[PDB]
């Protein structure tokens, strides 16, 4: 049967675990285990205002948990709205990589955002892992 | 970099391509290509009312496209709401497998729904991608 | 059981889908789907004169379908004959990459031709997909 | 770049290494190494009369090498001819599994024959591999 | 570069994480994380007396850590000695599966022991991860 | 069921097949088959004095077999002792790559040594394969 994304349990150092939309449900148990193993993981959840979940849970499991709630405008096709989440996603990552330094970046979310986020990462020389 | 789920381009016959939440964006190009290759693909999109997308696009690409919009109750933690989508998902699949017969089922969505949907599928003897 | 080569359904742009010998049977459904998805795929079938297949089918499915029928000389061990197909294969690819520009090259055929064809591709900086 | 099918080097016992068409070129070095490692490998090459290759080489490398040359009828589309090879392939395998007993079956050839051959194998409870 | 065995982080329930010889070094961080995620993992380290490691560390990370130190007889080729570890490995597993019930078994060690241990597991209907 | 590391059977040329601790048991059948296929494989077994195995067997199967027995100091936690094997491992590899030239390096041993050995290999531009 289907299982969570198989990931290696090592000390990579400082990890940026990203979860887009409901993708955060899956990164939760992963980020929790990396922190316990000795990794400084900071999670980022980018989704719509009415969809944040596990906020309380992973602020207590990682060194730092970031939530970027994008407003769900119901006057536009959903595509127009995802475009906003995609934007907020590049901006925050670009901002976190241009800010502090990371040892690894891991993400789980639509393959269209994984691509856009990969572009920002290959930009800074930080290794990545995609679901 | 990251790419769409690599899938085989064959004639499996009748395919049920499922997309949960934004997972439908990815199944779209896949189901479109399977139809053109000679597969009778019917897509199912289970998500919240304010999140259906590509509806028009894949009704024109597949033999049949089904959308099950679950009401987003803003008076409950999001977990309580996903539970409704998970329910609507088992019910519709159970209903489609208990109804017509399929050659293959393929799904893209949270791993928690993929599990629940896999239980319904292993139940009927239909292979899952 | 065994299934067709699992491939990603994206818009890479202009694709050169190659099929050596009976390998064309498998690339057919793949190239057909890539065209429909928005890719400018041109297929190349290199085989012996008495073995071309699906010619009609994939000329209608891709922007352009090329067939290079090599004469099957029955006065030589089959090895000596495959050598001619291997030659015709490097030449046509070298010619198509030195000619137009491609975004991706995908091939299905004996692993000995996949190697020789890979050498020509790494030569032009075009990404590839093997087995 | 592309390499031969990665395979495990163990003693499975009696192995039936199958190579359809030019697929035999690849199974050759594989079957040769399995024999040397202590496996009783018998290879089967199913192809058209004008395409047998490596016959001498692998009769010397395996316990037994079988060649089934199917006549290439030039008065029919190649599809009609492959159908004959597909048939000869099911028949000989069915015949070899219904005859002696095997510990493993490994095959390299078009994915359409790998399927048909897999059906015959799942029939006898013998474990299998592909290309 | 090479990394640890990629594994899924889920609640399978009760997990038997096995580490043969130095294989225990790798299962350590894995079993530690599974316990934290809500799994009742009990680790088993089968090796020679002069090779046990991380004993203290994983008794504190898992519900239960088992160590089976096999005596290293220096009067026999190493092959003859590994045979003893392979034996102690089948026996303890057979004993733990015939005893309590498990939801999953995961192992890291030579491929020759993974096979022998797999035979014992397929015997009881317990799923395995290599 | 679990099987040996699936590996490709080709002529890479000169191969350095490394086996740490009991990892040598698995590389044995692999290195034996590579030699027979036309590869100049030299195996290296790094382990503790009381753990060398297959020495006789693979000196007869490869062009050259190297054994580096590290003394097992029983007055230190096993971790302190593995550190010595890890050291002897980098040194001998560094020494073999700085000495002769290789076409490929393949290793099977703890993932902590595979990493340390990979650093030495990426240093000389020699391609590698892990377990």
């Amino acid at each position: 049967g289907p299982l969570g994304t198989p990931v290696p349990m090592e000390k990579f150092g400082k990890i940026l675990a990203i979860g887009a939309y409901t993708g955060i449900v899956e990164v939760y148990p992963i980020a929790k285990a990396w922190q316990e193993i000795g990794n400084d993981v900071t999670t980022l959840h980018v989704t719509f205002e009415p969809m944040v979940i596990l906020k309380e849970e992973l602020e207590k499991a990682v060194t730092r948990h970031i939530v970027e709630p994008v407003p769900l405008n119901p006057n536009q096709d959903f595509l127009a709205n995802m475009k906003n989440v995609s934007q907020r996603l590049k901006e925050k990552v670009r901002e976190l990589l241009e800010s502090e330094d990371w040892d690894l970046v891991f993400m789980v979310g639509p393959v269209g955002d994984q691509k856009q986020v990969f572009e920002v990462v290959k930009e800074y020389g930080v290794p990545m892992l995609e679901h």
